[PDB]
């Protein structure tokens, strides 16, 4: 028959957040009609099509490579983006932004590094990229960093940003940023994002999205550190390898505790890449650390889940 | 002879894959003699049938990281970190592995950032920090490691602290490229205590044959450091082998590196059961590959198999 569908046998803690390069920590559910769930990283159909700005590398998420140019009279640099392999980035490719581009509005702190080609000399400096900034225009091929130097980086040299965590301004409302559910303007002010992966939503009574949650490192302030993704990076990687044809609307998963051998809850993995559970309210799931997801069968949308604990 | 689930390697091009000794992408394939040095990395070690070895674990982002609580050292800019595990539980020094899974497997100074959150009010701080793995204070297998930084009063005690690696450093007024030293193991328990539970040293033992290395270029943050980093298995292969666990029918898996456009086979190589790759070649060589090529398992062969010379 057709190639059988599967999800990785991996506990939540062995897996990686698909929207920022750190491990998953937990499963969280809550109502989502008050915000727009349209992330562009961590988007993949169950049969293996990548969507949005999603790519395979768990470490190249929220990274940037290119050449930098000082902005006279400031401590900021403009980076002209190059591709993941140092090729030119093409703005006309039909994606929202370079694959891996961050998909939330926030200030991401990380380190800008550079080797000088003629001698192998090296430099590294603290740098922030502000994704809601008017100069965040990855889709046009350009992004801007604020740093703690003014003369160190050289023009025409390979430069790389490594993300570390996020930042918020402490004299304003605690946890007011980042805003994990607002996409940046990939092309700047007054321009529409294009080729986005579809916003998603529960579409059955009783049901809520299930999120795979990490905590972002915080570098300064009182940032909102929560980061929910719709698929672990390892699942994206798996669906891409397997390419199993979806046989109905939903793949029914069981989350099992191997110590008791008992199913703890079931959920729906929709064909176009996210999960729902039967629950009303915000809930941090309590799970055994060695619990894992296993595919059960392909069922219709109208399948009724047993209430999640 | 044996009716079991067929062994395979991920269908991924070199550039789609991740280095298994530092969290960055693979760049290229490289081969060369290695009798002058000891090849014994402890990350990116895994058997073809799924047995993680050394200090190797599954996460591509958790290599070279560290978690724990920190403690200031009076009159310096250094902190001592007590390590916890990947889940914030206590490091168990008696677990039978050489050091906490993911610990750096080479001698060098890795620069990165130490971050912290205060549990009770959500406040956060982050500072530039370097860990020197050759230092007498590098004792991860004893639960402890040390960081140099640019602050003496910011980090709190008793609070969750995290180190994200970024790159490596070297002192410019000394011999260029003299560090890091990617083939020297740290002393995991410090001086005057031996390394234990190591994944074994590897060597091509077949006439005409060399190791095939998966190579990246670590970011340099200062000076003239040696930025090459070679690993024996891409992280995605370690991940695949652990998941699949396909039984080995011999000690050697024959792989062909294929160009899927044309169907043509570029070269063939041995993927040994214990976990590294060899090719038939003499001399240092940067492989030239079509950017969409990928590896394909073709069959199990015996001890006596001679590989077609690699370009
Ligand atoms: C980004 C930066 O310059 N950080 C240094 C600075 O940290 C404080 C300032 O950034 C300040 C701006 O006027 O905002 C403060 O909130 C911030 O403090 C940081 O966040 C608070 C809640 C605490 O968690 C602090 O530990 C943390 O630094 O100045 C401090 C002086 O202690 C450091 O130099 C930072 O490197
Ligand atoms: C790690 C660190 O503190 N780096 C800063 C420091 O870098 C210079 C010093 O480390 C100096 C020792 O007295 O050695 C210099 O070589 C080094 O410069 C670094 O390497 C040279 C070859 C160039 O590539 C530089 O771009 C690079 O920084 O001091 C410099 C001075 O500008 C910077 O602050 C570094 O952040």
């Amino acid at each position: 028959r057709t190639k059988p569908f599967t999800v990785p046998i991996l506990t939540v803690e062995e897996m990686t957040n698909s929207r920022f390069p750190i491990p998953l920590e937990k499963l969280f559910t809550g109502p989502s009609s008050a915000f727009v769930v349209q992330p562009q990283n961590g988007r993949c159909t169950t049969d293996g099509a990548l969507l949005g700005t999603t790519q395979l590398s768990p470490v190249d998420i929220c990274t940037f490579r290119g050449d930098v140019t000082h902005i006279a009279g400031t401590q900021n640099y403009t980076m002209n983006l190059a591709s993941q392999n140092w090729n030119n980035y093409d703005p006309t490719e039909e994606i929202p932004a370079p694959l891996g581009t961050p998909d939330f509005v926030g200030k991401i702190q990380g380190v800008l590094t550079q080797t000088t080609r003629r001698d192998g000399s090296t430099r590294g400096h603290k740098a922030t990229v502000s994704t809601g900034s008017v100069h965040f225009t990855p889709k046009l091929g350009s992004v801007q960093f604020s740093t703690d130097t003014s003369n160190d980086f050289e023009t025409g040299q390979n430069t790389r940003f490594t993300p570390v965590g996020v930042v918020q301004d402490g004299s304003t409302t605690h946890q007011n940023e980042p805003q994990q559910w607002v996409l940046p303007d990939y092309s700047g002010r007054d321009s529409h994002n294009v080729h986005l992966a579809p916003a998603v939503a529960p579409t059955f009574p009783g049901e809520q999205l299930l999120f795979f949650r990490s905590t972002m490192p915080g570098c300064s302030g009182y940032p909102n550190m929560n980061l929910d993704c719709l698929l672990p990076q390892e699942w994206v990687q798996h669906f891409y390898q397997e390419s199993a044809p979806a046989q109905s609307d939903v793949a029914l998963l069981r989350f099992v505790n191997p110590d008791t051998g008992r199913v703890l809850f079931e959920c729906k993995l929709h064909k176009s890449g996210y999960v729902t559970v039967a629950h009303t309210g915000q809930h941090d799931l309590v799970i055994p650390p060695n619990g894992y997801f296993r595919f059960d069968s392909w069922v219709n949308q109208f399948y009724t889940l047993a209430p999640m604990g």
